[PDB]
């Protein structure tokens, strides 16, 4: 699943 927030480029997950 997806467990990451890439917050550093503007992503996050669901997780």
């Amino acid at each position: 699943y997806i467990i990451y927030c890439n917050r550093r480029t503007g992503k996050c997950q669901r997780m």
